[PDB]
């Protein structure tokens, strides 16, 4: 996240930090319910050099605020049984970026570990309702990820005013939210975070999955962030959540 501050200890207690093996942070998710996690698909592509859509290769911590402190009282470890990745999911594209991960073992509840509430299929989130991207991303781009869980605040953009500016990029699963002047954005590992706003009584329903970007932070260019609502069917049907 660039241009956002230290979240407060257990803040976002949805917010989880999947890691493979080997090779620390790679990408956030959320905990929906006490087996599973929305992310983002193309976080669990194999690559020539390492095999990133295999379960057994990750581990997710919940719980957690600072990636050097990964066994502090409340962080739990877990395995994932199995990764579900959208069907129309594509690479070239981004379109349908969003998967769901099955924890080998449920998550245990606690002040620090707590779902996200999912929003309805006809939900929407309007135009210029400021959220809040969140994860242990980098702080400026080409730079270096937080030690410590990051926030900021941003606007849900337009479609209209997103499409044109990313042109022949935008497909209705995808929104654009941050600032035509910049300053607040995700950034690379904050990619299937979650969108997390604050709705009418206060409760925290998840908007979106952090997806991508041209750049981060930089004027004319807000993050691209997969819509939630459309997938809250097929997230019945894969979970039963
Ligand atoms: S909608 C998902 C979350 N709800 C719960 O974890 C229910 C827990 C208890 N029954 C309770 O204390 O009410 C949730 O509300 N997440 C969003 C939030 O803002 O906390």
């Amino acid at each position: 996240v660039v241009g956002g501050t230290d979240a407060d200890e257990g803040e976002w207690p949805w917010q989880v930090s999947l890691h493979a093996l080997g090779q620390g942070h790679i990408c956030g998710a959320s905990l929906i319910s006490p087996n599973w996690l929305v992310s983002a698909a193309h976080c669990y592509i194999d690559d020539r050099g390492f095999r990133y859509s295999d379960p057994t290769q990750w581990t997710a911590f919940l719980g957690l605020h600072d990636q050097s402190q990964r066994s502090a009282p409340g962080v739990q470890e877990r395995r994932l049984k199995r990764i579900i990745s959208h069907p129309f999911f594509n690479d070239f594209t981004f379109d349908y970026d969003i998967a769901l991960l099955e924890l080998e073992k449920p998550a245990e509840y606690s002040s620090m570990v707590r779902p996200i509430c999912l929003p309805d299929a006809s939900h929407v989130f309007p135009a210029g309702k400021a959220i809040w991207v969140t994860g242990w991303g980098h702080t400026q781009y080409g730079g270096t990820g937080a030690l410590i869980l990051q926030k900021g605040e941003i606007r849900v953009i337009q479609q209209t005013t997103c499409e044109n500016l990313l042109p022949q990029q935008i497909t209705p699963r995808m929104m654009c939210v941050g600032f035509l002047s910049g300053g607040v954005d995700s950034c690379q590992g904050d990619s299937g975070g979650p969108l997390s706003s604050v709705e009418a009584d206060g409760r925290i329903f998840q908007a979106g999955v952090v997806s991508w970007g041209d750049g981060c932070a930089q004027r004319n260019k807000p993050g691209v962030y997969t819509r939630l609502p459309l997938f809250r069917d097929w997230i019945k049907e894969n979970t039963g959540v």
